[PDB]
């Protein structure tokens, strides 16, 4: 609800609270049926403009179905396959004979309906598209019995338009090689998924969460192609279940911390390392290292936990005493004092080293604060941009409350001549570890 | 204009030099509206061929309104928003009461008109679509009054091709959660666009410049999502401003520099770090490290200000003199000693190490060079591949000049004994203030 | 054809055995052109519902033709054109005047036919859409002789279905500068690439594995835009040509192996380096880092050398003794035991430190394996997920056989004191040197 943020003069960090998690932990594999028609022949030897529209669209209706008959040969085993494997596991079934049948008798009267299948699944599955009965109806009067029927042009409109979903989805699976993610509109309507939601053995606060996210769901989903067979084209959808749901979520922000001295070489760096976002989740702390595996949307978050690191609570510790013995804070060390600036959700942190130009303006008056060598932070009332060097930033209008959290930055505690600089990723006490070793070398002499 | 190139032996690094800037540095935005007609209810009693491909694609028209709203809804807030603040904010500004009446009064007449915003931003207008009166003339005489009037089938086919750039605007906000980079012919015509440049309060060479390369236009744009609201879907295309122009640029190349001693792990190694394009920027010069940000078109490059670093005009000094102390030029060690190439503008660097088999041949003459163990340099004039162990390397065949500098390689200024290996982002200095620290424990024995 | 795996249990490191290579080793050029028309103004005063269907089609085709030439007067010049070359060889020759009416003279008669350049390359070209023969035969007499005359409705469509693939050919080459990967339907359908593949100078082994694995191809694949001029609509495809197959590929995963002491602090950490895809080629080895550039499917690996590193067949030897003096096998050094899991080809290790909860488990049984702090491995046989944390794994369930080579954790091996934690790219004797180093300063005292 409320957006908060702290920035620690101390260590050049802020981190940015009050987001709610929605962390994925299940799957709930779908299967998703398109009746086919299995034509083969058209004997035709009439050259009406009608009847060659209707041939064309024939012809793009057979290579498609061919196309997803080679995909289907072909059967992709690439990556760890760990995030599909539950789908995955649902195409091994549906290869069993007698199975596909078993789904195509319950979606005889109805579109959807429930199926238990041979391994304990129930699935939910989807007749999307019926061209077995338009084929069979419409067009099959048209190009048997030697000679062809006439099709009126209103039957030529409607078939491309009913042929055309199947030629896009043969079209994506191509280019993919079976698995597409996101999950399109051709993959899934949004109406589809939307009644998919609704259908789901889940909580109803979860299914009005899933439904007000529907773009970040289908981007956290997986198409994956099953099999063409006996007039049936069928492929699973996996969808994700949030098994954790409202715990509380921050979002950590680092930037270089040097030391200021007038003559260049003489300074030393340091940079707190595992930025990027962290929730509470099951008495421990889901950290997301990468930057693209999470959505936010209006203060949730949207995690995969499959990338995700495990780490105690007392991780949070860094945020409050960066020197606490329950849990060695990471740094970075270095002497390399280049300028830059990090945008965050409430404001700017601006390392400023060197001869750098750097500033905070506002559009209507300008230059309102100019940064001074080393870290600080300005919030985002009254800041519009921040300028650095040559580059422009602009920060985050969202409406939150910053708090600055004085504090002596931790690089003046460290005596230049023995500080181990060049070290990544090490620890807090790894470098008082090494300082420890450099001092006894000097104690002798 | 000129291209030409440099390789210096003695630091197995190449300079690309020739290049003119464009450096984005501002944002142009422009609101696009789509006038829709909010039609509802269609009370159609007719079985009609042409009825139904009429409601049909009328259907098609409402959820595409309904998925537009479900997406405007959900505002994202992903990434740190900071490149599409300037959008975001007109977007903000669109959702004020009484905002969409004015872009909706000016647009009455024409299809573009500026109009100047309550937050003071004139911002160009267009009616790219028009769907209210498509719907409202042609459709509800069709829809209304209780039984359905049949309509002709060219209006059927009309319907279907005005839609169409709804649908498929509707497809790709949806699926990238409202902000589309690049900028589709869908979200904008190239005609649209060009007729956009020419509406720029920009000089006559820029418009020059940005309608020559508007497929690195697209490619550096966004197209965001505002509302729909009103009978009105409005959009923000938020177009790049190069602020900085013909400035010279040049791309360094670097390629690891190691000793050739015949008995392997007495082997020494080196490698400048900072590869990539550098420009002249405002008395300083803006590095970028990321090799997808710079589109190069024809001897202009064309990068984001914004994934930048601001560096003296003295970090070209490790062109020229490695060891000069206006600027401590940054290195890599280690002892990895594996073969490699580096296709440059004109020609290629070459490292070859170990037993590894490195030729530089022309297609009908065959093998033309080959290299010894070290760091090496071959111009594309007379050579068309490159071979290392079993990888062969295309040599660009683009026109320019090439200066094979000749020295000494810099590795075999340091005594094995007390390199520091394994550093990463180390300086020249860092690496002597660690020989010198090494030195004093062999001096006291 | 037969899977296998084994785990070093010393190593905290698994190969999975037995994939048979594809490599790609060179390219084979083909030219695709499109026959247009070149028509200009169509005087209509007509307001017949059918004209102006066909003149606004008409107008799509000529955007679509206009904007083919302002793309092909902006040249791309990104990356380093390094993958290219052989198709940007060959629109330089299509630049030459008299070149596109040799092309033009042999797709006369039929559509395909194998061209001899006037620079020796024998390609071979296609004429995959006709526009010049419909637009002159169907559409000039429609809007010449100042009256428009009427066309059939069976016209309208006819003409919307042929134009689109020039309008998506566009659309692709317009927001992707010219060179587009994978090859689309719209470049190069399914049929015309096995065409393609069938009429290609390769041996009948070569074009069953090309046929079977389109999707991979299309993958490795490059459509390049060159020119269009004459009435001419040229571009080049280059398909793969696979010079390495069926020789022995290997995967090597690799995972942290730390000590496993009671007190936080006092442990150290190892873990094997590049890990990834390994195939015998030539005589060396061919090794790929990153992790996008190999498609698996059914136990064949396609590669593209150009991203590998070439290896002395020794780097095997990691795999059998890492202690082994003919490769000096690479490892990294820390003390960061955070827990995590690799899926590998045929099971799962997993890196089990401190308090983390590491369990494998059986859909129905429920959990069959509790790890304990170190490095361990689980098969797939009765395994069908590993959790880690908070994080669930699925264990691939292919079929093979997994072989669990116990060995003592060579960390156990290392005095910590001395041990050089905090490196990354280092060598087992970089490491051994450097305790060699830290033993001679304590021998002294
Ligand atoms: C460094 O030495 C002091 C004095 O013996 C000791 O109190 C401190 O804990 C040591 N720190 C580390 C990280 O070894
Ligand atoms: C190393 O020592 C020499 C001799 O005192 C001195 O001249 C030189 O500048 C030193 N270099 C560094 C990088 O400390
Ligand atoms: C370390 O020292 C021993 C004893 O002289 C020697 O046998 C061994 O090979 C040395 N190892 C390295 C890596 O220097």
């Amino acid at each position: 609800q409320n957006i908060t943020e702290e920035f620690y003069q101390s260590t050049c960090s802020a981190v940015s609270k009050g987001y709610l998690s929605a962390l994925r932990t299940g799957w709930y594999t779908s299967v998703i049926t398109i009746e086919l028609s299995n034509i083969k022949e058209n004997k035709c030897n009439g050259t009406d403009a009608k009847v060659k529209l209707i041939k064309q669209e024939l012809d793009k209706y057979k290579n498609a179905v061919t196309d997803l008959q080679l995909l289907m040969q072909s059967t992709p085993a690439t990556g760890s396959g760990s995030a599909i494997a539950s789908g995955v596991a649902v195409c091994k079934v549906l290869h069993l004979e007698g199975e596909v049948n078993k789904i195509k008798s319950a979606l005889l009267s109805t579109n959807k309906a429930v199926v238990s299948l041979s391994n304990g699944v129930s699935v939910l599955t989807s007749k999307v598209l019926d061209l077995k009965n338009y084929i069979d109806k419409q067009l099959l009067p048209i190009v048997n019995k030697q000679s062809c029927s006439i099709p009126n042009i209103e039957t030529v409109i409607e078939f491309q338009q009913k042929n055309n979903r199947l030629l896009e989805i043969t079209r994506e699976f191509s280019v993919n090689a079976g698995v597409t993610t996101p999950v399109s509109t051709y993959m899934l309507t949004n109406s589809e998924l939307l009644s998919l939601i609704n259908d789901m053995p889940i909580t109803n606060d979860q299914k009005k969460l899933m439904s007000n996210n529907v773009q970040i769901v289908r981007q956290q989903s997986y198409s994956i192609m099953c099999i063409i067979k006996e007039e049936v084209l069928a492929y699973v959808v996996q969808l994700p279940l949030y098994g954790v749901i409202d715990t509380p979520c921050w979002k950590l922000h680092t930037s270089p911390l040097c030391t200021t001295n007038t003559k260049e070489g003489s300074n030393i760096c340091l940079t707190r390392t595992d930025r990027g976002w962290y929730c509470d989740n099951a008495g421990s702390v889901s950290f997301f290292p990468q930057a693209e595996t999470c959505k936010v949307q209006s203060n949730r978050v949207f995690c995969d936990t499959m990338n995700s690191l495990t780490l105690p609570s007392e991780v949070n510790l860094c945020n409050v005493d960066i020197f606490n013995p329950k849990y060695d804070c990471k740094i970075m060390t270095s002497k390399t004092d280049v300028s830059s600036s990090v945008i965050t959700s409430l404001g700017a942190i601006v390392s400023c080293y060197g001869k750098t130009k750097c500033t905070a303006s506002n559009k209507n008056r300008g230059i309102i604060k100019t940064f001074s060598n080393g870290c600080d932070y300005v919030s985002n009332k009254g800041v519009d941009t921040v300028s650095v060097g040559n580059t422009l930033y602009y920060v985050n209008k969202q409406e939150g409350k910053s708090l600055y959290v004085k504090g002596e930055p931790i690089i003046n505690f460290y005596d230049p001549l023995v500080f181990p600089s060049l070290l990544f990723d090490a620890s807090i006490s790894q470098v008082n570890e090494k300082i420890n070793q450099s001092l006894a070398f000097i104690r002798k002499s």
